[PDB]
Parts: C-alpha cells; sequence; structure tokens
C-alpha cells in the first residue's frame, strides 16, 4: 500500500520546491556544494528506476552550470574537479550514474577526467596506497574519498572503452582499501587513517562508524563483481551490510530503522544530514546484485525488508506535506533528520537523504 515511485516523485519536489535555485542551477547555495551533486545522484536514480524523464532538463541545466570552472578552485578547470578529492568523487559519481540513464558519451568522459584529477593525489609513499581527501594541505586518507574513488575506478571498468587498467586501479584500490585497517573487527568502516608519528604506519584513527561510510563501499564492490563475475566482491559486501542491519553495532535501532550516531544527541551537522540516504541508494545496488547472482527467490530480502522497514517508518515518522497557497500550487513531502524521530525541520541534505531511502525501494 506504499507507492516508492510517488512518494520520490513527492520528495524531489519538495527539495525543489524549497530548495532549488533557478537563477543558479543548484540546490541551497548555502549548503556544501557536494550535497547538490548527492541530490542529482539521487534525482538521476529516481529517473533510471522509475523510468521517468520528469526532471531530465532541470538535471542538464544543474550539469551545464556545476560543470564550469569553480569559483573556489579554479585551478581544478571545470568538470567538478574540486579543491577535495571527495567532492569530486560525488559529482563524478552523478556522471556515471547520468551515463547510465542517457547514454550519453558527454557523461562519462566527464568520470573520466574526474578520475585522472583524484588519481594525482593517489601516493604509495604513506599508508601504502589510497588518496588525500585534502588537496591543499595532503594531510588525511579517509574513508569517504577513498570509497568514491574505488567505486569511480570499479564503474568506468565496467563502462569505459579502456576498460583494463580501470580493473586493475580498482582491484588494487580494493586491496589497498582491505589492508588498511579501515574495516574493523566487527566489519564497519571508521572514518579514516591515522600516521605513526615516529614509524610513519597507518592505523584506524577509531573516528566515528558513519552510515555513508557503509553504503558506497557496497557499491563499489557491486561494480567490482560486474566487472570480474567473481561473488567474492559480493560476499564481502554483504559482509559490511549484514554488520550495519545488525543491532548489536548501533546503526540500525531496536525497531528496525537506520541510525546515525549523532541523532541521539541531535547534533547532526549538514553533511552528516544526508548520510543514510546515501547507504540506502548503494544497499539497493547490493541487493539488486545479490538476488540476480543466485537462482534462489530469496536472494537478498533481507536487504529489500531492511530498507522497507526504513521507508515506512520515515513515512509516518518523519514526513511533513509543503503548505499550498493561492499562488503557490507546488506539491510535495519534506523529511527532517532522522527516520524514526519527530519532524522539527527540513534541510536540503535532510531531503536528498530521503530520496534516496524512496529510490532505493522502487
Ligand atoms: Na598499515
Amino acid at each position: 500500500s506504499l507507492n516508492s515511485t510517488g512518494l520520490a516523485q513527492a520528495a524531489i519536489n519538495g527539495l525543489n520546491a524549497r530548495f532549488y535555485e533557478s537563477s543558479n542551477a543548484r540546490w541551497s547555495s548555502d549548503e556544501p556544494w557536494w550535497i547538490s551533486g548527492v541530490a542529482l545522484t539521487m534525482v538521476i536514480e529516481y529517473m533510471r528506476r522509475s523510468g521517468s524523464k520528469e526532471y531530465l532538463d532541470q538535471v542538464e541545466d544543474v550539469i551545464e552550470v556545476q560543470r564550469q570552472p569553480l569559483s573556489w578552485w579554479p585551478s581544478g578547470e571545470g568538470e567538478f574537479r574540486a579543491d577535495a578529492t571527495d567532492d569530486t568523487g560525488w559529482w563524478a559519481l552523478a556522471m556515471v550514474r547520468m551515463y547510465d540513464l542517457t547514454g550519453n558519451e558527454d557523461y562519462l568522459n566527464i568520470s573520466i577526467k574526474d578520475e585522472a584529477y583524484m588519481r594525482q593525489w593517489w601516493t604509495d609513499t604513506e599508508c601504502g596506497g589510497g588518496l588525500y581527501v585534502d588537496i591543499q594541505d595532503l594531510t588525511y586518507k579517509n574513508a569517504i574519498a577513498n570509497e568514491l574513488y574505488l567505486k569511480l575506478v570499479a564503474s568506468l571498468a565496467n563502462r569505459a572503452p579502456n576498460a583494463t587498467i580501470y580493473l586493475d586501479r580498482a582491484q588494487q584500490a580494493w586491496t589497498w582499501f582491505l589492508g588498511s585497517g579501515m574495516i574493523n573487527g566487527v566489519n564497519l568502516i571508521n572514518d579514516g587513517l591515522a600516521r605513526d608519528s615516529n614509524t610513519g604506519s597507518c592505523y584506524n584513527n577509531r573516528l566515528p562508524v558513519w552510515t555513508y561510510n557503509q553504503g558506497v563501499i557496497l557499491g563499489a564492490l557491486v561494480e567490482l563483481y560486474h566487472a570480474t563475475k567473481d561473488e567474492s566482491y559480493l560476499l564481502s559486501a554483504q559482509a559490511i551490510a549484514d554488520a550495519v542491519l545488525s543491532p548489536s553495532n548501533g546503526l540500525t535501532s531496536s525497531s528496525g530503522v537506520l541510525t546515525e550516531t549523532c541523532e541521539g544527541s541531535d547534533s547532526c551537522n549538514q553533511d552528516q544530514q544526508v548520510f543514510k540516504g546515501v547507504f540506502a541508494l548503494n544497499l539497493a545496488e547490493l541487493g539488486d546484485a545479490v538476488a540476480g547472482a543466485s537462482s534462489d527467490p530469496d536472494a537478498g530480502q533481507d536487504y529489500r525488508e531492511y530498507l522497507d522497514t526504513n521507508m515506512q517508518s520515515m513515512y509516518a515518522n518523519d514526513r511533513s506535506e509543503i503548505v499550498p497557497t493561492l499562488f503557490d500550487s507546488s506539491t510535495g513531502d519534506l523529511y527532517d533528520v532522522s527516520w524514526s524521530g519527530p519532524f522539527r525541520n527540513a534541510t536540503m541534505p535532510k531531503q536528498a537523504s530521503a530520496i534516496g531511502l524512496y529510490v532505493a525501494n522502487i
């Protein structure tokens, strides 16, 4: 009795009615730029899974304007090449999705430029591999920038005409990620790596376990499986997803709802507000690959049931409708950060995460 497609469209319409800036071809200029890339990913993936083309013109407008040389990083020369490798990775993966939706080689070319850009800050001389997130400072090799890069090369290994070195780079990047220690003893991924002051060796910095660091890695392993047909990549991804679903690890509540570690203290900032939807979209990618890899009709119900359970909870406890007026007839739905808690306000990162959950159920 729940239409995930219609609810995703209502959430996207609510995102546009409250946060889209037509004069800037961007959502919420007061919010981080990379979250506009996540929002573009959610709108693109909605069209891919639902077969709709309703926001195609808007998405093209955002791409055309935001691919220009960024005013805060002109040396990147545009094409989403920014002052941080994870900022670039979010838009790069959005262009991979835009290529999947349209088949236009232009978007694939952007992702190829982004891969070569991010690779510039991969070094073997610290932590035996991995890339830095802070382009200007080069002091932090974290989980999200390396998960985004890994999913990028793995995606290009399935789509780019020169798929050989992208597969070799993806296999080498996953080998480094697995051996880095960021995947801890319960198969969850901490924020990044610290460096020994004397030996130069790198180790898990034990910073918080964020949901989107348990998600992007799943899509990377799904793409690695599609490029190799090796179910070992799916089994590693399933181990990470199963750790998130286990309530003993604190990411899944007693009611079975995905819960960011900052929701209890009500301290989720603009970045953390978008994390949950990114995991949900990537979990749906894993559930699809798992169901298609085995003849069992029971392949991956837990992931589908999890996404469905979280969807109903967000529908009932986290929803709020915009008030239509005599002048503005825009209709849709707004959402807060907690998928079980009350609706206090709606922000663009909160809304983008919302769309990701509905799209993950399409
Ligand atoms: Na190490």
